[PDB]
DNA sequence: TGCTTCCCGCGAATAACG
DNA sequence: CGTTATTCGCGGGAAGCA
């Protein structure tokens, strides 16, 4: 297979068998596991590049598009990623996104076709 | 040391199946 | 199709890099 579980306190861990790696859900084990099998390829669709998983050529072709998803809600701006966004309002309005905040908004993805999830419209 | 990308629990969206 | 099985988007802390 690829991997095996270790079971303490009654709780559950799956390992991957190449780099030990632990994982408390085996969806996780198997995303995780690709990155040494390769069994699957995920290539970004404007470039050369090629992803052991979807969402990180996912995250690289926005970089393609340009498109900026994350808005800070106190001034307006908005940003490529999560990351950035969480830095502008530390630095800028020394308020924390973590949580619930409700200091910023991620719009849905229009620049690329991904799933959609209802929440954000 | 400030970008930049990676990581993984979680669960919504959707593909597979019967 | 209903139903379950799979995929992968998301947060936000970690790790990598120059
Ligand atoms: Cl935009
Ligand atoms: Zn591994
Ligand atoms: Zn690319
Ligand atoms: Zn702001």
């Amino acid at each position: 297979d690829d991997h095996y579980e270790l079971i303490v306190d009654g709780r559950v861990y799956y390992i991957c068998i190449v780099c030990k790696r632990s994982y408390v859900c085996l969806t996780s084990l198997r995303r995780h596991f690709n990155i040494h099998s390769w069994e699957k390829k995920y290539p970004c669709r404007y470039c050369e590049k090629v992803f052991p998983l979807a969402e990180y050529r996912t995250k690289h072709e926005i970089h393609h598009t340009g498109e900026r998803r994350y808005q800070c809600l106190a001034c307006g701006k908005s940003f490529i990623n999560y990351q950035f966004m969480s830095s502008h309002i530390k630095s800028v309005h020394s308020q924390d996104p973590s949580g619930d905040s409700k200091l910023y908004r991620l719009h849905p993805c229009r620049s690329l076709q991904i799933r959609q999830y209802a929440y954000l419209s």
